[PDB]
């Protein structure tokens, strides 16, 4: 499986850096939690695709 | 739809409420990197569409 960022995803990380460096404490905190929840949701998506073995 | 062990989210909420700007920013950036990595995995699994 592919795991590395793509160049273009690597570009998107540059954009995320700039955006994040402007963020307030409150805003960084809530986006981290949103991301944290989304991270778990993707594990579940991965588990289902693999369950389809 | 998160498993019961979404006790993890409660824990995470606790930790995040005591993080500094610098750490919230670093971690957020890391998470965003992981999201794309997981996207890549999901893309590969799907691609295996010999079906």
């Amino acid at each position: 499986l592919n795991v590395d960022l793509s160049f273009e995803q690597e570009f998107q990380m540059r954009v995320m850096e700039e955006q994040v460096s402007a963020m307030s404490l409150q805003e960084a905190r809530e986006l981290l939690l949103q991301a944290s929840r989304l991270l778990m949701m993707k594990d579940n998506v991965i588990r289902s695709l693999v369950k389809r073995a």
